[PDB]
């Protein structure tokens, strides 16, 4: 309803440096930022405030998979070891899953995902109960045009859940323009476009793929938002026109090395004008949900060419802003009007000295580790706890599961 929290180094946005402050906050959102000591109901001296960050791309419950598939290529981890687990996932194990990959997620500071998965309304439901935001997307194939109901089953949850609380925005989740036949691929821009609601897709994450883009800029890509991960061969001769239309890179570094896929040309793009945020991708790709580390590795990754390349503002506005950007939500920045969506890091702590360089270390040396995270003026992590759920409770349902699931 209305607080005052501060009393310690403020960090507005990407582009500032931390003064000291606090933060007034009311129904969701920023009423007022204030510079210097004044009296507050939340006194979080010797720590910084900043925008919380947004994941733009996972698949929920597949915590429930983490390290299942190491040491396998690509095909052999979809085909060989995840579809057969997936197949024995259940609803509550859906809803599970994600109450577990939340807690992951918030104790590395992060508000919102968006997700593409099945039983989306019971990941919806944890979303629900847990306090992020999400763009919540079910992952669509066909062969031949049929779909097996699952464009429909999107259809479902987006009137169900669209707009949810602020928090909650439905799109669609065509997998890859591999396991989805040229006329659904149409079907499925054409459905999101007269909605007005984004599409998320896997979009040249391997070197097999050498399908041409025009295809798919043809069909919907210019006019629907779309959150395309990983584009890791995603031909140069495209960068220019994907600059100003609604396409936003997911860039998924650890997920990309993991299963052999390679380096995404994230600098040439943003050079390009395109815009880039980042995914962290599922647990049993990564294995981490954890976008301090992913942004942290996309940095260094690009260095290797160039030292100078993807610098530290340009590393936090991906990870804070332009995540927020894609995920259609006001969040990104810590100004007035704007959503009430925060981090607090603990600043002592070995790896943020020297004092003076403290945005240099929240990307090259921070753990990862954040003492709190507040979605819609709400914390639904602090200082190791969870506020919004039983977590004994979900600790047992979790234990259950592990059983059932791998008996
Ligand atoms: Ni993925």
């Amino acid at each position: 309803h209305h607080m005052i929290i501060g009393n310690c180094l403020i960090l507005k946005d990407f582009s500032s440096e931390p003064f000291w402050g606090a933060v007034e906050i009311e129904n969701g959102t920023i009423k007022r930022v204030l510079q210097g000591e004044v009296k507050v109901d939340l006194d979080l001296s010797g720590k910084l405030v900043m925008p919380a960050l947004f994941n733009t791309h996972t698949h929920a419950p597949m915590t429930l998979l983490r390290g299942v598939a190491e040491d396998l290529s690509f095909e052999e981890w979809l085909f060989s070891k995840v579809l057969p687990i997936e197949d024995r996932l259940t609803e509550k194990m859906a809803y599970y899953g994600t109450i577990l990959a939340q807690m992951e997620m918030a104790r590395h500071g992060i508000a919102g995902f968006v997700d593409m998965y099945f039983h989306e309304e019971w990941i919806a439901k944890a979303v629900r109960d847990f306090g992020m935001r999400a763009l919540l997307t079910r992952g669509l194939v066909d062969s031949n045009g049929d779909d097996g109901g699952r464009l429909e089953e999107n259809l479902k949850l987006y009137n169900e859940w669209n707009g949810f609380e602020g928090r909650i925005f439905v799109g669609f989740g065509p997998h890859s323009p591999y396991l989805c036949s040229e006329e659904y691929l149409k079907r499925v821009f054409d459905t999101a476009k007269s909605l007005n609601a984004p599409v998320t897709i896997h979009l040249y994450e391997t070197s097999k793929e050498e399908y041409d883009l025009e295809d798919i800029l043809n069909i919907g890509l210019k006019e629907v938002k779309t959150i395309a991960a990983h584009c890791v061969h995603l031909p140069e001769r495209y960068f220019g026109v994907l600059k100003d239309i609604p396409f936003f890179v997911s860039h998924n570094p650890a997920s990309n090395l993991k299963l052999g896929n390679g380096i995404a040309p994230v600098q040439r793009m943003i050079e390009h004008g395109m815009k880039v945020t980042l995914g962290t991708d599922g647990a049993a790709s990564n294995n981490s949900l954890n976008l301090f580390f992913e942004m942290r590795l996309a940095s260094l990754l690009q260095k290797a060419q160039n030292p100078r390349n993807l610098d530290v503002n340009t590393c936090l506005k991906m990870v804070t802003y332009d995540g927020a950007q894609a995920m259609g939500f006001k969040s990104g920045k810590i100004e007035e009007g704007w959503n009430a969506d925060l981090v607090v890091i603990d600043l002592d702590l070995p790896e943020m000295f020297p004092v003076q360089n403290i945005k240099n270390h929240l990307v090259h040396a921070f753990s990862g580790e954040v003492f709190a995270t507040m979605v819609a003026g709400k914390w639904i992590y602090f200082d190791g706890e969870y506020p919004t759920i039983d977590s004994e409770e979900v600790k047992r349902e979790l234990a259950r599961i592990e059983k059932e699931l791998y008996s």
